[PDB]
C-alpha cells in the first residue's frame, strides 16, 4: 500500500 500524494500534490 502506498499513499499516493496525489492529492494533495497535482
Amino acid at each position: 500500500g502506498f499513499r499516493s500524494p496525489c492529492p494533495p500534490f497535482c
